[PDB]
DNA sequence: AGGACCC
DNA sequence: TGGGTCCT
């Protein structure tokens, strides 16, 4: 029946691990570039006005001292990424990873087996570990706030051990679902944790300011629910059924109108492995169409020092391209083909593999795909 | 192959 | 605007 879940959101991941490698970097602004981006930045920076995801000029005009490092390489970001993931996985093994930095947790199970553990007194000792939303007032008798409590509890453990072990901060957020724990993990920014008791949800979800804002309404689909003059969570809650229904699928409108509400019963999924790997690169539009694919062939050395690691191999391969031109807001191309059972088993042949897929056709990476 | 959505 | 996942 009822869930408890947790939300683990790291705080600026790359510009954590970059302070880690270079200590000299802490205190001081540190901002992570790929290319001309500002991607992240540690707080500091944050403070002096650095945003996420911002030209290195306007990052350096409105902080003329922001010491940046290139964070085009993930490498070290993947592999602590997966070092949280599986010391999360310790506390309980289902666990699913929301790009390098986010990780849900189904915590449901575990709270039962402590409460279990519980007699009938120290029951009543059952305390929060860290805020709770809207600064609700807990009720020891209600059996829903005692497990989200210690799903609180087991959040604390999860961040403590994040910390002492792998020297990383961060935040989470405890709630009945996924929506609500993402939604809830980012109320206390900076290196806390917040719990959601169910009395406080339609708060919560009213407190955003556009639909845009409900995890799993992406760009497109609001773009649709303005054109039909829904902009806030409660338009979307009081809109015609049959009309969403009707303009964005049966599927997608039922679903999002729940989320609306702050319902959601997606199941947390368990990640694994990776069901890819791939790695790509934007040229300032310096690729000839030709000669150009000693380009591809630096993206296959790392990867196929990837693929190797894993231990799988992959039996698909993929090259994606783009163009430079008008303003083309989308604008992806790719040639799919199976790898041959005999070169599984280096480059040579896969160059000249990817490179008449390469003819069969600004930026270019290569996808190692159908893992097995 | 291409599309939507997410960090 | 360097990677990924799942659905059409």
């Amino acid at each position: 029946s009822s869930r408890v879940i947790v939300h683990v959101d790291l705080d600026c991941f790359y510009a954590q691990v970059e302070m880690i490698s270079n200590p000299e970097l802490k205190d001081k602004p540190l901002g992570v570039q790929q290319k001309y981006l500002v991607v992240t930045c540690n707080y500091e920076a944050r403070k002096l006005g650095v945003k996420k995801l911002m030209n290195v000029r306007d990052a350096k005009e409105k902080c003329p001292q922001l010491v940046l490092v290139n964070g085009e390489d993930l490498t070290r970001y993947r592999e602590m990424s997966y070092k949280v993931t599986e010391l999360l996985e310790e506390f309980s093994p289902v666990v699913e990873r929301l790009g390098f930095d986010e990780n849900f947790v189904d915590l449901t199970e575990m709270v039962e087996k402590r409460l279990q553990q519980l007699q009938s007194d120290e029951l009543s000792a059952v305390t929060v570990s860290g805020h709770v939303y809207n600064n609700q007032s807990i009720n020891l008798l209600d059996v829903l706030h005692i497990r989200l409590l210690v799903g609180s509890q087991i959040a604390a453990e999860m961040r403590e051990a994040m910390y002492n072990q792998l020297g990383l901060t961060g935040c989470a957020g405890v709630a009945s679902n996924k929506l609500l724990a993402k939604l809830v993990s980012g109320v206390f920014k900076p290196n806390q944790q917040t719990v959601l008791l169910p009395e406080s949800c339609q708060h919560l979800i009213h407190s955003l300011n556009h639909i845009k804002e409900i995890p799993g309404i992406g760009y497109k689909t609001a773009k649709c629910l303005e054109a039909l003059g829904i902009n806030s969570v409660r338009d979307l809650q009081t809109f015609s059924p049959k009309i969403l229904e009707k303009e964005l699928g049966i599927s997608v409108a039922q679903r999002i109108q729940k989320l609306s509400f702050g319902e959601d019963n997606s199941p947390v999924i368990l990640s694994g492995p990776p069901q890819s790997f791939s790695e790509e690169d934007s040229f300032k539009k310096c690729s000839s169409e030709v000669e150009a694919k000693n380009k591809i062939e630096e993206l296959l050395a790392s990867l196929l020092n990837r693929v190797c690691q894993d231990g799988r191999k992959p039996h698909t391969v993929r090259l994606i391209i783009r163009r430079y031109s008008s303003e083309k807001h989308y604008g992806r191309e790719s040639r799919q083909c199976p790898i041959p059972s005999h070169v599984i088993q280096v480059m040579t042949p896969m160059v000249d593999i990817l490179m008449k897929l390469f003819r069969n056709m600004t930026l270019l990476s290569v996808c190692f795909c159908n893992l097995k």
